[PDB]
DNA sequence: TTTTCACGTGAAAAA
DNA sequence: TTTTCACGTGAAAAA
């Protein structure tokens, strides 16, 4: 798709409110005429930066911050430049999580944290701590139910424990991201991802299981935990399951330290829309009435919107959320997120599979998360080498065809060629290309 | 995934009525203390062959009986051998669906066709061709409403327009299907994809337009037509539309010609549990209570079970089903399906986005709709002779090395060397490989 | 950092 | 049908 001038597309992640967004894009037409459309496609945050950089793609793309800095280091994303008025309705380090080299890159919407939720019929009192869950699901397979199950197809829920004791993405020192110093591999992402291999290997677990698979578990009473974000609420509540919401458990009685995602809203480039977006953004969206359309849909955590914030701060889910999010740490926003992700996905799909070991699976993590992304430009001079030399091995050949007077068959290939031009030059070459003279 | 003895796992498409069969599937545990656990992955009939062939994969896998054959040919499926009691119970032309080189390689569940869908309160007489969807549409966008949306990015939704005026699959002659004799480039197939990408060029439908942008439309009341199947009328009840089901329109007087599915559950070869997996079909999912059940989710269409459909048929939705199936074609079962519909989904994207005229994207689809894919042993064969082309050579390059004594650097290439084989033989060799003597 | 050669499948060709 | 060579990126090496 390209954006046309006087009409707004959004794209958001199908886990989230798009149709109380819809609302929201309803209004901003009923006030001013334009016409908003909100699509939730697959792998949204892979499809942007692939048709952004000729300037498809949509007005405006919702996701965590942590993707946006690869974004706007590749020109993708328009400056946000809100009045200062505006910023103070905010909080601060919602802002910090959207600033890339100085400058704001998108409008930061709400607060995101993993935490512990659990069936208070099933489990009245939910388990403090990693290392009795194992038992805890012994006494539950009896009855027909099993523990806990959660997404182990995105790294994103795993890594609260792989950082409990001590694993990381990124070193963080004196006021920057080292990309070089990657913590994957360390001592404590170990201990993290053998326990979880351990829960699979003893049974407690199963290598598939995925996020359809462990909402639809959780929402049909048949385990008693599972591990997911705010959106997840309102399916819930639709369900029989009367669920409470607390305090990831510890691991060798450290926090679970979830990676903390703010959602946020980028604009195109490329759009023909920015101020329309500006306005649809700032005065629709980032508003109480607005966010509470979206929030009604699928709760979005704790919002940016002080305001707001003020009223669904009075949620124990909500308390719940930001105490897993105090325990944890705001993603980066560099542009090697990605490649973070990557290597850990890779790195927990393949051990809990029993593909690679734990030490296996992580030491490649931790090389291909520090990889640095060859530049187009050294990719082109690479091809550039390589059709050079393949045109001057052709240019003797074809010389050699055509003035060598070689005795050769209608059609051979060049390794004949060689071969006569080596007896020429006095050498034998036998079958295999044993070559002496 | 892998089976394992006592457990059954299905795979069925994400719009099929998953909820209801694991409610099938709960029941089965109670009688037999079986447990069944019902999953809906993406691309799973992509999947399934991937995983297969090595054992891994459902106990059963449901999906529409075009695709069978492909599996069937691969070695991936049990042969299904129910007595002549039950195959009594389903319509002799269903088990036709599932019959391949002689053998029954699936149990048929229900009939699929696709329908015009139409908004009752916007469209009460919905148009009887598609030549005058465009000033329909005219009319309808001055109400700020559109006149058709439907999934432009899977050929199914497109092929009932496209095989109207005389498009085709594979011929079929003489009591077989040509795999060679392609009809998706002759002048009926140009003419239905030309008026759909006629309708986009007049900018009557987005040529982005997918599955959820479609039903999110209609079911919101933005649009005025869909084309759609059976399993989408669950989600039209809840919503506030008021919609009927009725013949697809004619395209230079001809009916549209659906490719009609046979939704099939197949037995993973693999599987420890092929008697259980009999049990679960014939004796639990393929009775009244049983399809109920699953229908009740979402609407299976033309059930394969005799008993049931005496009772669906009376539905007009279901007796429109199948004055649409009745004016199309089962699909063929063979191998070559999925090129088929691979080569057409590339040719209806292209000409839609306008990368491609229609001539030139249906000319691809034919050849690549007919092209044979290369077998394992010939794959193996070329990839050997240039093992085997490169290493003659790196055998030469190293004797000359060794026993050449040429005046080369330190460090050179093997065109470097060639190059001083060329001057000992009496050639001389320009910068860019002119070699003359 | 740049450089060499491996790698297996596609396009073109001859039959 | 088989055959030749192109193609660009990965593994290994030298610095
Ligand atoms: O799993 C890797 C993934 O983690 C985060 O994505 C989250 C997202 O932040 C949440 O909004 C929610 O949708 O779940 C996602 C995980 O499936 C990162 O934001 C993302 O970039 C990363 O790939
Ligand atoms: O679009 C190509 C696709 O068409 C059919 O798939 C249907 C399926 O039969 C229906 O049950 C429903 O789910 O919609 C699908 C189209 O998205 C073929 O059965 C399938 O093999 C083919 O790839």
């Amino acid at each position: 798709m390209k954006i046309e001038e006087g009409k707004l597309v959004i794209w958001i992640n199908g886990d989230k409110g798009y149709n109380g967004l819809a609302e929201v894009g309803k209004k901003f037409e009923k006030d001013t005429g334009i016409k908003v459309t909100v699509e939730h496609p697959d792998k949204l945050e892979e499809k942007f930066p692939q048709v952004a950089a000729t300037g498809d793609g949509p007005d405006i793309i919702f996701w965590a911050h942590d993707r946006f800095g690869g974004y706007a280091q590749s020109g993708l994303l328009a400056e946000i430049t809100p009045a200062a008025a505006f910023q103070d309705k905010l909080y601060p380090f919602t802002w910090d999580a959207v600033r890339y080299n100085g400058k704001l890159i998108a409008y930061p919407i709400a607060v995101e944290a993993l935490s512990l939720i659990y069936n208070k019929d099933l489990l009245p009192n939910p388990p403090k701590t990693w290392e009795e869950i194992p038992a805890l699901d012994k006494e539950l397979k009896a009855k027909g139910k099993s523990a806990l199950m959660f997404n182990l197809q995105e790294p994103y829920f795993t890594w609260p424990l792989i950082a409990a004791d001590g694993g990381y993405a990124f070193k963080y020192a004196a006021g920057k991201y080292d990309i070089k110093d990657v913590g994957v591999d360390n001592a404590g992402a170990k201990a993290g991802l053998t326990f979880l291999v351990d829960l699979i290997k003893n049974k407690h677990m199963n290598a598939d299981t995925d996020y359809s698979i462990a909402e639809a578990a959780f929402n049909k009473g048949e385990t008693a935990m599972t591990i997911n974000g705010p959106w997840a609420w309102s399916n819930i509540d639709t369900s029989a399951v009367n669920y409470g919401v607390t305090v990831l458990p510890t691991f060798k009685g450290q926090p679970s330290k979830p990676f903390v995602g703010v959602l946020s809203a980028g604009i195109n480039a490329a759009s023909p829309n920015k101020e329309l977006a500006k306005e649809f953004l700032e005065n629709y969206l980032l508003t109480d009435e607005g966010l509470e359309a979206v929030n009604k849909d699928k709760p979005l955590g704790a919002v940016a919107l002080k305001s707001y914030e003020e009223e669904l701060a009075k949620d124990p889910r909500i308390a719940a959320t930001m105490e897993n999010a105090q325990k944890g740490e705001i993603m980066p926003n560099i542009p090697q997120m990605s490649a973070f992700w990557y290597a850990v996905r890779t790195a927990v799909i393949n051990a809990a599979s029993g593909r690679q070991t734990v030490d296996a699976a992580l030491a490649a993590a931790q090389t291909n998360a520090a990889r640095r992304k060859p530049s187009w430009r050294e990719r082109e001079n690479n091809r550039r080498r390589e059709r050079r030399r393949r045109a001057v091995a052709a240019k003797i050949y074809t010389g050699l065809r055509a003035q060598g007077d070689y005795n050769l068959p209608k059609h051979c290939d060049n390794n004949e060629v060689l071969k006569a031009l080596c007896v020429e030059a006095g050498w034998v070459v036998e079958e295999d290309g044993t070559t002496y003279r």
